[PDB]
C-alpha cells in the first residue's frame, strides 16, 4: 500500500508525551552526548562517529526506524567494528557507555514523539508546488536540527520551539525554487 499512507499509519500509534517529559528527554540526550565525548576521549574515535554506531544500535528496536528525510543506517560493517573498539573498554568506562545509549534512545523517542507534530504542519503547506512527502521529509531534517539545537537546561516547550524549525525549514524548501 502506498508507502506513505503505510508511514502515516505507523506514526498514528506513537504516544503523544507532556511538557516535562521531553525536557527529561532532552536532559538525557545531552547527558548522553557529554558521555560521548568522553568515549571520543578514549577510544580515539571522532565524536559523530560514535554517535551514529550507538544511534545504530538504539534504531535497532525502534517502533520507527525508517523515518523521511533522514539517512539512517551507517555501513553495517563500520558498526560492526566500531562496537569491537568500544565494548572492549575499562571498567569504569562501560559506565558512560550505557548513558551514551539512554542518550541516543531519548533522542529517538523525542523524535518518535513528534513525527506528527510533524504532519500537520506540513498539512499547511501543500498545494504550493511540493507534494505531501517532499514536505514531510523537510519537516523531519527541520525536527532533527530542532533536537540538536535545544537548551534542556530551561524552562521551555519542546513542542513550541520544535514547530518554528520544522515550520522555517519547510518554507524554506519551497523558498529554494523561487523566493
Amino acid at each position: 500500500s502506498d508507502p506513505v499512507r503505510q508511514y502515516l499509519h505507523e506514526i498514528g500509534e506513537v504516544l503523544e508525551l507532556d511538557k516535562w517529559a521531553e525536557l527529561g528527554a532532552a536532559a538525557k540526550v545531552e547527558e548522553g552526548m557529554e558521555a560521548i565525548k568522553k568515549l571520543s576521549e578514549a577510544t580515539g574515535l571522532d565524536q559523530e562517529l560514535i554517535r551514529e554506531v550507538v544511534r545504530a544500535k538504539i534504531l535497532g528496536t525502534a517502533a520507527i526506524q525508517k523515518i523521511p528525510g533522514l539517512k539512517e543506517k551507517p555501513d553495517p560493517k563500520t558498526v560492526e567494528e566500531v562496537d569491537g573498539k568500544l565494548k572492549s573498554l575499562p571498567k569504569e568506562l562501560k559506565r558512560y557507555l550505557h548513558i551514551a545509549r539512554e542518550g541516543e534512545a531519548a533522542r529517538q523517542h523525542l523524535i518518535e514523539a513528534n513525527l506528527r507534530l510533524v504532519v500537520s504542519i506540513a498539512k499547511k503547506y501543500t498545494g504550493r508546488g511540493l507534494s505531501f512527502l517532499d514536505l514531510i521529509q523537510e519537516g523531519n531534517q527541520g525536527l532533527i536540527r530542532a533536537v540538536e539545537k535545544f537548551e534542556y537546561k530551561r524552562g521551555f516547550a519542546f513542542s513550541t520551539y520544535a514547530t518554528w524549525w520544522i515550520r522555517q525549514a519547510i518554507n524554506r524548501a519551497i523558498a529554494d525554487q523561487a523566493r
